[PDB]
């Protein structure tokens, strides 16, 4: 076993030549064991989506994605939240490091939005991150 750091390292390495989804998956069960996982897994994940190589970012919304189905209630709150939420409107947004975002990158942010705003509408925040970006134009 390792660690959740580099565990996320190994699933989001921009030498990968292909999807690990070993790694990913076991991200994604790690978090599911680990009394702490949620928060500290959130925070990782923020942080390598806002990478500048396009790859690395790409494979960090892959885990991003798999989690969100894979983790549960006690993960779907923490993305939830409006620390996680900022750091994605980020990546896509005119205003920070959205002119320099992949288009890819940009693309598969808005449709992960937009899919948990219709499959959770629970998770009100997720909702109101989305129509702000629509409010921009961005979406």
């Amino acid at each position: 076993p390792e660690t959740l750091e580099a565990r996320i390292n190994r699933a989001t390495n921009p030498l990968n030549k292909e999807l690990d989804w070993a790694s990913i998956n076991g991200f994604c069960e790690q978090l599911n064991e680990d009394f702490e996982g949620p928060p500290l897994a959130t925070r990782l994940l923020a942080h390598k989506i806002q990478s500048p190589q396009e790859w690395e970012a790409i494979q960090a919304l892959t885990v991003l994605e798999t989690c969100m189905k894979s983790c549960g209630k006690r993960f779907h709150d923490e993305v939830g939240k409006f620390r996680f939420l900022n750091e994605l409107i980020k990546v896509v947004s005119p205003k920070y490091l959205g002119s320099r975002t992949s288009e890819k990158v940009k693309n598969k942010i808005l449709e992960l939005l937009y899919s948990w705003t219709v499959g959770l509408p629970e998770e009100v925040k997720i909702a109101e991150a989305y129509q702000m970006l629509k409010k921009q134009g961005i979406v």
